[PDB]
């Protein structure tokens, strides 16, 4: 009988691993365990997207953000979603918001949100000039 954070600890493990439906599944076994937790539907919601569930994504990110609205990584991975599904304007601001949270509560991702601003905008820019 595995324990809620044993199970989103499995799912990091198999996502590292690059197994995106074990490590969903493992995420779906946290939630039923404690389903007050953002970061097990943060974390989820990375796993969809990379199954190329879009939908399913939007849904975590909902889900999570109805949890923790100062998430630094939902904001993150709710702009990442949405810019694969060509909400740019949506995604930028949800990217920006990612920014100000991490800066705010002195996280360090590298260049990592400045870098996916960079290739949101310039995504948006070239889907208008090209219509
Ligand atoms: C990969 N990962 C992860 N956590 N945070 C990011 C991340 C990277 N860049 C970011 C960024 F720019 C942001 F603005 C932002 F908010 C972010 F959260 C991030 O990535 C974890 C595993 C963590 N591991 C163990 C310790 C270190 C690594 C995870 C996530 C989902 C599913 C499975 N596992």
């Amino acid at each position: 009988s595995p324990s809620a954070q044993e199970l989103k600890e499995q799912g990091n493990r198999l996502f590292v691993g690059r197994k995106y439906p074990e490590a969903a599944a493992c995420y779906g076994r946290a939630i039923t365990r404690n389903p007050l937790v953002a970061v097990y539907y943060t974390n989820r919601a990375l796993c969809y997207l990379k199954m190329q569930q879009h939908e399913q994504a939007l849904a975590d990110c909902r889900r999570a953000l109805e949890l923790d609205g100062q998430s630094v990584k939902a904001h993150f991975f709710l702009g990442q979603c949405q810019l694969e599904m060509e909400s740019y304007d949506e995604a930028i601001a949800n990217l920006q918001r990612a920014y100000s949270l991490a800066k705010e509560q002195r996280l360090n991702f590298g260049d990592d949100i400045p870098s996916a601003l960079r290739i949101a905008k310039k995504k948006r820019w070239n889907s208008i000039e090209e219509r």
